[PDB]
């Protein structure tokens, strides 16, 4: 029985039934991960990783679920410097030439509009694990699974977006996500120099998500099921190097913050964290970021089964 | 039965005999490769990948052929920068000190010559993966394997070598084997600045293969039945790229020159290429270049099996 | 039926963590690997585990010996060549938050870094086994595993010998962490010769005093080299000296492993470095029984294969 994604680029490719579905496999992924068997689902299948940007969570996570799941793996964690990309070549002949050594290709680029190229260029599945500052679909697969598996729901929740919403390829499909369910309100909390992009507010208002910005963040957070930080994206600012300056800082999760939060509410970040969430928060019970990175995991490796080997 | 080559090193190591029954092997990797149980052949052989020069398809299609085969890789995909390279050892302790980790050493290096010193330091085989502007034998390998499957005869034909044949370390080698079989047409189209080094002339014409120079690439293509193109070798200029930028530009594979060529004939190309083979040009059916790339997983199937199992 | 039996150090970061009878039982799992690694089966002991590398300095052997380890006991590995450019670590990302998160998908982490103490820092924070593969110029432990592997092999024997530590002491992680090791058994002479800019530090010294440990510094290595059972010399480590490279090179060429060095050592002593060397021993030297730098890095696979086996199984 066919997955009925042929690649996962976007975060609009995903409805609500199918989420449920995917997060019902990664639950059995975690048994599978659990267990003291090895299993060998993907006995037999490559995964071709091409990472142009740097990555810690997002490329050994992928790798460890493939071979989780008793695949290998043919990487290329410094594409630019490393692969014949530093000889001009562009990402379509990449992508073309690759696909003649694997089965699937997990690809980080630093261009906007870099993994709808590659997914049109092969004919094996592409994972989009982040290109540019334009989405970045596993993040909010394994996001949404989390607030569901810590909150017990997705409808009716309040889900604050905090800090470098512009360019944070994170948030803009985390938001594509969470329109799939009913009665979400989310807010948006950042400095004005990196609110969330116009692309992001039509298609929420669209789809009749009620949306407010705020600079009040503990206001916000007291109200929230889900307080969500990001890191300021500075590979995104150029020269811009004032306007970054500008934007670090201002918003912080620290303890005087969780202090006004619900006891059932939790902060995520997709991660690395820089001064944007202090060290004390992570022992408190909420702080569910490490959480949240270890279900990427499962989420992965739910992933690649679908793709490779269907439902 | 062990393979006669120890190593794979230099063009002029094989002679047709061995090139045919390679090829022969090749066809049957290719059946491995489509098929639904994973071999293994190589089960418990391990592979070194030394890369000191950027690759994506020499490096992950002699991975990918590995793995297809049941074996096992340590790469080290930058050695110039993550190696013991970087405190300043040398490539013979390196090559001394890897052998005990690994049954087999695929190697990348930025001087000629490198490949031949590793062979001789090490115990196992080495298999040069590219040495500076020298030579690239399994490239030509799986050129001659290409034009074979493609053009289906070796013998009579005619080949043009187009661009940067000077430090064009595929054309070297490919001339090697070209001279290997009967009546062979070797064409030189390049600018005069990377003209064909007189090492290669010399030998083509000490052992009867007639080759010519050229600058009429419109006459060449239309007589020859395979043109194969390459990358004029930037790296190799220095920071000459004055005369870089000159040797550009000149002699271009688009669809006027498919226009002239024979309905049987192909295009190669080692890739990447950057400007000198048209977008256009990869949806005529003789466009083989990926062809190409992907038949360098069987023949570095074969080669792999070869070296480490015999015949 | 009773379960595995665990190795008695959660991690492998300091060479004082060892003691003497656990050396020993190591040596002799370093034996039974050889047998395996020998094998034309393939080994199934650490089938279903997972390796995280995380090398934030260059490696050949350290990072290369472990993954070869991991796989020739069926394991896998999750590579991080060049965590400094590749990783979030480019990012901004602290170590401890690093190792918080690879844990996640790994059951064993081998890390080499910059800074001394980082390896410490990191098995605090990780809840799996770390191995320290070199925290700057601070501690090497593994390579000290194999060293005192090694002459246990060369020599037969560990109490009672003459062992020269050569050239850049001062920064050497290597020769920091053998002198914990050596310091283990029963009257062992140690001999320091290096120049003054690089001499061994009081940490190590103060430690070997202390531990009843005879040791010598002296400038002539003609004199100590034929009286000695071992000598163990270094790379001057360039990195170290930063930007004052005309100290790092005036202590290069003053100890040198050449044709008459070994012309005055017994029959039965033998030259040892970690490697990589550069001009430190003559190429000369490579044809001469007693030159066993090239056996010991082959040592290092049959001792990391034992580490890993018993930091993931046990006993
Ligand atoms: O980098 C961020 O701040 C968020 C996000 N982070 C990740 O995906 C985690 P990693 O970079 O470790 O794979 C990204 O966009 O890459
Ligand atoms: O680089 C070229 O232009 C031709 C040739 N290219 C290859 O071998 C393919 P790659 O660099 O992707 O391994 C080379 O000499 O490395
Ligand atoms: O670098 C040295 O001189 C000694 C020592 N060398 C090693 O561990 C061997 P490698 O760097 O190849 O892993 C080190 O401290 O890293």
């Amino acid at each position: 029985h066919m997955f009925e994604l042929s690649d996962v680029i976007e975060g609009k490719q995903f409805d609500r039934e199918m989420l449920s579905a995917i997060f019902d496999v990664a639950r059995e992924m975690e048994k599978i991960e659990k267990s003291s068997s090895q299993s060998e689902i993907l006995k037999g299948y490559l995964m071709a990783t091409l990472f142009y940007e740097p990555s810690t969570r997002t490329r050994l996570s992928f790798e460890s679920a493939m071979k989780r799941l008793g695949g290998e793996v043919l990487t290329t964690e410094n594409a630019r410097e490393a692969s014949s990309a530093a000889k001009g070549e562009t990402l379509e002949d990449t992508i073309r030439t690759v696909e003649g050594y694997s089965d699937i290709i997990v690809m980080r680029h630093f261009e906007s509009g870099a993994a709808r190229k590659a997914a049109a260029t092969a004919n094996i599945p592409v994972i989009n694990a982040g290109d540019g500052p334009g989405e970045h679909p596993t993040q909010a697969l394994l996001d949404v699974y989390t607030i569901q598996s810590e909150i017990g729901k997705l409808d009716g929740i309040s889900v604050a977006l905090v800090g470098d919403l512009a360019n944070g390829r994170t948030v803009r499909s985390l938001a594509y996500l969470l329109a799939k369910f009913k009665d979400v309100k989310i807010y948006f909390v950042s400095p004005e120099i990196v609110k969330m992009k116009d692309d992001i507010k039509d298609y929420l208002t669209s789809s009749g998500v009620e949306w407010e910005e705020s600079s009040d963040l503990m206001e916000v957070a007291s109200k929230c099921d889900v307080v969500y930080q990001t890191r300021i994206q500075r590979e995104r600012f150029g020269e811009r190097l004032d306007l970054y300056e500008a934007a670090r800082g201002k918003f912080i999760v620290d303890k005087d913050l969780l202090g006004v939060m619900q006891k059932k509410a939790i902060i995520m970040h997709p991660l690395p964290r820089l001064d944007e969430i202090t060290a004390d928060v992570d022992a408190d019970p909420r702080a569910a970021y490490f959480r949240q990175a270890k279900n990427g995991l499962f989420i992965r490796m739910a992933l690649l089964k679908l793709l490779l080997v269907g439902w």
